[PDB]
């Protein structure tokens, strides 16, 4: 309900954010790459 | 074995590695662009 | 409604996402300061 139903609900939550994080760390990781190259 | 209270305490902690993973991303962008402005 | 074990499982599978996170975040630091330095 309430409870456990929000423990689930919250882990689905932080997957979301592991998962713009990944992008994220790609944006960044392409950003060094051209200062690298330029 | 599956203590309830355990699951709980530590997604708060997996939260919180969020959130110290995502100040360092932007230490990070920050150091990137003073080497893409230098 | 809720998997109790299946929570469990996840995660910990997010735990290792992030510690994989923490050590690609420090890849791009040093390869940032490769850049830094030069
Ligand atoms: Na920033
Ligand atoms: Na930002
Ligand atoms: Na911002
Ligand atoms: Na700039
Ligand atoms: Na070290
Ligand atoms: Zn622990
Ligand atoms: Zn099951
Ligand atoms: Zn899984
Ligand atoms: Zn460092």
């Amino acid at each position: 309900d309430v409870d456990i139903e929000t423990l689930k609900q919250e882990l689905l939550e932080l997957k979301q954010r592991y998962e713009a994080q990944q992008k994220a760390l790609a944006v960044l990781e392409q950003r060094v790459r051209q200062v690298e190259d330029q």
